[PDB]
């Protein structure tokens, strides 16, 4: 046992390792999207910038969970990072909808993690999740929902002018 | 023979003179395009600014090749600069497509020049082409491809609103 | 075919995709090492900082290759990022030796990539590899070799004082 | 007819197009001279700088005429830019004498243009020529005449010391 | 074998050691020239300054090759630095001509080195030579050729006034 | 005879030329040592920096003697610079001991030079040696003796930790 470990259940340690893999996977998905919008036949540079920033943020989320795992005396066990579901993300609206679905999946995983921490009476882990992850997820989901709403109302994906102007005025 | 000449093949010297003429011709094409967009019945000032900047850049490319020719002890032999293929460039999208075709032609000439320099075992000339011309061409081709993609997706040339907004938001 | 693609062989495109995966894998290996040294029972914070910086650098290498792939009109195809070979890196000296082995493997892959680009007469890709990857690899290998030499001469891994002082004075 | 065209005769439009070609030709002549003095066997860097500056100035003169053509609703029609009469300009004094002859030819063309504009009762075009071209030509001719006088009096072209010191003290 | 050595042929290592000796020899030649022009019976202080700067630059070239040798895991083997061919360099023009001959000899050695690196498929060494040595040599040869041309045209070596004024106005 | 020569014996001139060669040789020895410590299997960067600085200082000593030779109307006669006695300097302590031996040899040569200048009643040369060389040598010998003492007392060369810490704390 680690000399620092206290009130840290093995189930919580395993769930944190699963969350680390999920955040790394999300970072990879966002990287894939970013460079889709960098293609010469897509060419939406602010969509590309937006998703690259999301990718870097998800990497930071994963690293913060790894730091937590070490702080509590758990042991990090890394797994393969699976490739994203798509190479071709088809449009700015479709990528935003996929990002929204992904963020809601990550939020569900975080809520299950919080439930596990409550069940194991680990208030430090509960507070960690609440303080660093839950409101960030709610804000991200709300922002993506707003983006989807605006793109749909402007006429995307059938209006390329819509995605061009959204790229310039909302993401620029 | 020039007192500085060393490892500089006559075929390389001739190919550099041909490249000088090609860069001057490209500068002239871009000048023609720029002042097409300055016409009162076209009136896209940022298209005009974009192509004028390209014209000045191509003039600089030609002057750098002339400097190279003198550095290596070759002798510059100038030829007529032929007039561009068009007086009327018809639309922002058509001009961008013509610019893309022109840049790919210049890139092909530069690749043939690099092949000749390799065949003559002239590493200084190979490095000159790689360092000053090849990535510049790849970047220019990628930028023009992006512009064509965006103009097509916004509805150009049939949408004059598309070219107006592209002029304002991408080229402005 | 992409409207920008010119002198870009399908074999080169595939090799660039393989190199992207290798750089992402190296980033993951370095991330694993970094958080190994963050463990309470290892507790070498400057080793952790060193390998985290390497991880971020490898991520940048991968992103630059993705940008290249799009610049040339190739299409990025991502694959799973395999988990690193070890969870437990055993000592600062062992991690440095593993990093050296990894960097030499990456360098070998880059040399094979350069040979392929030469064989396909792609001077832009050759220059890209030379300018952005080859000397970086040589410098990284030399630095890691120096670190291994110093750690061995100070008495690592059997002297924990050696790794402590190396962490403070070389990596701090 | 252009919506802006007013009091702009077709003969004036044609004469402006001819003047554009003449200014571009003069720019090319000066470019040729500049890089003649950049040769290792000539090596007068301030002569080279002087004629390169003249080349850029003539390009600006041509562009101002193109802007005028569009302002008045005329249509620019470009022609081939003929190569200069010489590859080898033989000496600083000979190049200065050729430049003087060229500037006097351009001035004669501008005077014929002004006569045509007067004959067509186009006071805007007359004023344009007077304000932007006539005194510039007189100043250029006077400066070149001064340079020729000084080079002749110092002993050029037979005294290479004369051209060296003129390059240093007048053109430096 | 060195722990860092990878794709570094023994022939390349030997050729780098020969190039190190050649650069040190060139530094010595330039030192000899510099202090020739410092003699009371020669007394051209800017010629002396010019060649002293060249001597220091050649020393830096040699040190950069030694750094390369260590970076690649080769082993530096130093040899005697032979004394220069002359104690008495006879005139500014003669010294400049000797410097030009020396720089062309060094350039030939560098071209043979690049050919060897290409033959051994060592792209890092090829790029090192191209990036740090080849254009520097071309520039140095062009500058020395210009100096020789100007000194000859001003009347050197028979005109001591020529060398005096060249010392003041070109090298000052 | 030189127009400036006064009270400058031919024996003194010869001895100054020998001292020039000795200082250049010492510079070469220190250069060899510096790049020994730059090897990946030695990797003591502050030892390398220390000896490179010594090499540059010895080059300056030689140049000051050449300036003296010209000031007094003597004529510089350069000789081959012999390669150093070792390629492999074996340890920081061994290199410091070799440097101490070298500096004492140079000091002995300078003392013989001063004795010769006294015997020839050349007070300017005596003062030159005293002012620029003798105390510099005493200081260098004392510093090297201190370094040897400290390295021996810390346990070098058998303790690689000793040389590492000396490199960090005394030479850093
Ligand atoms: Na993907
Ligand atoms: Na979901
Ligand atoms: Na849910
Ligand atoms: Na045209
Ligand atoms: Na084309
Ligand atoms: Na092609
Ligand atoms: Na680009
Ligand atoms: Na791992
Ligand atoms: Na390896
Ligand atoms: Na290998
Ligand atoms: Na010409
Ligand atoms: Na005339
Ligand atoms: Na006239
Ligand atoms: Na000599
Ligand atoms: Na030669
Ligand atoms: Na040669
Ligand atoms: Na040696
Ligand atoms: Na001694
Ligand atoms: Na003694
Ligand atoms: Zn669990
Ligand atoms: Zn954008
Ligand atoms: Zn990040
Ligand atoms: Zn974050
Ligand atoms: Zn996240
Ligand atoms: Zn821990
Ligand atoms: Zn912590
Ligand atoms: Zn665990
Ligand atoms: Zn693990
Ligand atoms: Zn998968
Ligand atoms: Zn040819
Ligand atoms: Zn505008
Ligand atoms: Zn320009
Ligand atoms: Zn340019
Ligand atoms: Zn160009
Ligand atoms: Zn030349
Ligand atoms: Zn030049
Ligand atoms: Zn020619
Ligand atoms: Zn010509
Ligand atoms: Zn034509
Ligand atoms: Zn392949
Ligand atoms: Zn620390
Ligand atoms: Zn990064
Ligand atoms: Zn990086
Ligand atoms: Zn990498
Ligand atoms: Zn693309
Ligand atoms: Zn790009
Ligand atoms: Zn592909
Ligand atoms: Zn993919
Ligand atoms: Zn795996
Ligand atoms: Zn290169
Ligand atoms: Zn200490
Ligand atoms: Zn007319
Ligand atoms: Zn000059
Ligand atoms: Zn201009
Ligand atoms: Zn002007
Ligand atoms: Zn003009
Ligand atoms: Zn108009
Ligand atoms: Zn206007
Ligand atoms: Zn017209
Ligand atoms: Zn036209
Ligand atoms: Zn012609
Ligand atoms: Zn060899
Ligand atoms: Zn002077
Ligand atoms: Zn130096
Ligand atoms: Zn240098
Ligand atoms: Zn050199
Ligand atoms: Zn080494
Ligand atoms: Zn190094
Ligand atoms: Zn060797
Ligand atoms: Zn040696
Ligand atoms: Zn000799
Ligand atoms: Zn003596
Ligand atoms: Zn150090
Ligand atoms: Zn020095
Ligand atoms: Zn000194
Ligand atoms: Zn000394
Ligand atoms: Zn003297
Ligand atoms: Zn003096
Ligand atoms: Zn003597
Ligand atoms: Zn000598
Ligand atoms: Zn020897
Ligand atoms: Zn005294």
């Amino acid at each position: 046992t680690s000399q620092v470990r206290q009130n840290y259940h093995q189930d919580s340690e395993a769930a944190i390792n699963r969350q680390i893999n999920l955040e790394l996977y999300a970072s990879y998905v966002y990287l894939s999207m970013s460079y889709y919008f960098d293609r010469d036949d897509v060419a939406l540079k602010n969509f590309a910038k937006y998703f690259l920033h999301q990718s870097h943020e998800e990497r930071e989320h994963a690293e913060k969970l790894m730091k937590l795992q070490n702080q509590r005396g758990g042991r990090i066990f890394l797994q393969d990072i699976k490739k994203p579901d798509c190479d071709d993300w088809e449009s700015g609206l479709n990528a935003m909808e996929c990002a929204l679905h992904l963020e809601k999946n990550v939020n569900q995983s975080l809520l299950e993690l919080h439930k596990l921490a409550t069940d194991k009476n680990d208030p430090h882990l509960c507070d960690f999740i609440e303080t660093h992850y839950l409101n960030e997820q709610v804000k991200a989901i709300k922002e993506l929902g707003d983006h989807v709403t605006n793109l749909r109302k402007m006429g995307a994906p059938e209006s390329g002018l819509a995605e061009y102007l959204f790229d310039k005025h909302t993401l620029g």
